[PDB]
């Protein structure tokens, strides 16, 4: 089994892809870092195999590459949309630093390294409607400009640098532990917390802005699949990934179908809607399914049937 | 009242020069100041200030104490360098890039940041090549060079900076030898062809490439820096000279000197990168918002290289 280490890890994907390679590998092959100390409620909270590293230290990164030997790496801090907007120089030095760090150690200690790109880095260009893998990139944020860097360096330390990274475009990933914020593509978990609670969502997407989204468990299987594929396999370095693609709209239709009642939208533009706007529709994901087997499990109303069960046992809002 | 003030970075390699001595003619001397990490060379063309611009204060300081309402931030590790030192490409190609940009922004400058065909790799559709492509560099300079197109846009877009740009391609001048590797077998050839000696060419004989002499990359850059924000539609625009492979421009230099170039073909790193680039590009747009346009031609170049280099470097003419 692989030797895993997982930086950023005590975000919303690093929790539970620590917790999926602990139960598929065992705990002893899992190191969880992370900037910041596990809060108190944190699922990760006083469990072995936690260390702290802040991935803009080159020489505290390879310390703890040196110690623990990782063959598996998953890099995962990254400012995005919203907090980069708000604060680019972070965005930046976050984004490229700590990027180059984990590829120069994937390098030089030979591992497998996973940096998640994302939808956004895409713009306006993209062509919208089934996006390709290789088109036009014109990003409208800092993170996507930086999620950029990141596609292109990594997979330049692929082709010349012997480096073994793989990486996918993440849509916006939902997720019954996460509680709902300001994030970009948030809508969508303030929707399911808003019927649950009866109480009236105010929206600021568009009611017909489609986005590519995913379910967490979809998502964790694809990184997973993908890190145990064969490099024969792997024509290309990174691979779109989709669930499936809906408006707040179509979303208030799948939540009010399941709990036969109304929820109350009222449409605000935020700045979410901007962003949005700007990100592809739909992706065509043909080359992840092709190359790999990338597959889904999840489609909307799957989605919001779980979302609806878990969310009340998670958070303790009323239950259906 | 209505002259720029320039500053130039990096303003004492191939571009550097050329650009100092064609601004210092439009808009005089005392209107330009050039910066560089290394001081001048005893015989080099060149008003000079010494500036790391790696150094965020120094650069700082620099643009507080002259004021410049124009920079072209020029320095910036190029295709062949890059691949022997990526660590060096990435920190001076990103972060000056971020210094400069920061700056501009905070002091209110136009500013010019070069890009390049490098930015392209061999999914960009090789002919014609058009603005807005794929891109799939395979240089650690080209990426960078990406990372600066899309963080200068992103400026100008977002964060109210004057930022502005053009693709260049390989560019031929008879002054400063070029810094670069890649497209610099043209200028070795004039040399070669004047000195009479053996031609050893490290691109294939039939490899086309986007080219452009200086004067016309000069104009160029100096009439997008004086267009009006409103007829930029873009912020980084391809602009061209002319295509050529090696065997063409061996067959000008000939027509010209009346006599053979020996040439031997020994394809090296050079040419996979070569390879990877456009054979020829779109500047329509360039053309169309503010005016670009050339006035040299392969054998007009030819002929003032060859008449050009001896008077500059005492060959034989
Ligand atoms: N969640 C999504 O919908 C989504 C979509 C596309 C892409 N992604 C990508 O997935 C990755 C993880 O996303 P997420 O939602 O889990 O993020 P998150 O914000 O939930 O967690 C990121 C983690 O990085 C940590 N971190 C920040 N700076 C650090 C540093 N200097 N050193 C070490 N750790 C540091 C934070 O403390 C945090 O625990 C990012 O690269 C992100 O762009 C996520
Ligand atoms: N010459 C070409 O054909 C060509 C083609 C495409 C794009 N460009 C771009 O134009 C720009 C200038 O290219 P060039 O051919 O003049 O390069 P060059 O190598 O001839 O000159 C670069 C200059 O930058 C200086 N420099 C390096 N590090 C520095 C630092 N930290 N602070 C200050 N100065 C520093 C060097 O000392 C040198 O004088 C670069 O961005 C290059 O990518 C050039
Ligand atoms: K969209
Ligand atoms: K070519």
């Amino acid at each position: 089994v692989p030797r895993v280490l997982i930086t950023g890890g005590l975000g919303q994907i690093g929790t539970d892809l620590t917790l999926a390679l602990r139960e598929k590998f065992g705990a002893d092959s899992v190191l969880t870092s992370d900037l910041v100390t596990p809060p108190e409620k944190h699922p990760l909270a006083g469990g072995k195999g936690y260390q702290h590293l802040n991935c803009m230290d080159r020489d505290a990164y390879e310390k703890l590459v040196k110690d623990f030997k990782p063959t598996w790496l998953f890099h995962l801090p990254a400012i995005m949309s919203v907090r980069g907007e708000a604060e680019p120089q972070l965005a930046m030095n976050l984004n490229i630093n700590s990027t180059r760090h984990a590829l120069d150690l994937a390098r030089d200690y030979k591992m497998r390294c996973f940096i998640p790109s994302t939808i956004a880095a895409f713009g306006d260009k993209c062509g919208k409607v089934n996006t390709k893998d290789d088109t036009i990139l014109n990003p409208s944020t800092v993170y996507g400009v930086t999620k950029v860097f990141t596609e292109m360096i990594g997979t330049y330390y692929r082709e010349k640098m012997g480096t073994d990274f793989r990486s996918v475009r993440f849509p916006g990933i939902i997720s019954a532990a996460t509680l709902p914020g300001g994030g970009a593509t948030d809508y969508a978990i303030h929707m399911y917390h808003c019927a649950l609670l009866g109480k009236k969502y105010v929206c600021p997407v568009r009611r017909d802005e489609p986005l590519p989204m995913l379910y967490m468990p979809d998502a964790l299987g694809g990184v997973i699949k993908l890190m145990e594929a064969s490099d024969s396999c792997l024509k290309r370095a990174v691979y779109n990934i989709s669930g499936f693609s809906f408006t707040p709209e179509q979303l208030r239709a799948s939540i009010e179908a399941r709990m036969k009642r109304p929820l109350e939208v009222e449409y605000v533009e935020g700045p979410a809607q901007s962003i949005a706007h700007s990100w592809p529709d739909s992706l065509d994901d043909s080359n992840a399914r092709q190359d790999w087997g990338y597959e889904t499990k999840y489609d909307v109303d799957k989605m919001t049937d779980d979302m609806l069960r878990q969310i009340p046992v998670l958070h303790g809002l009323p239950s259906l």
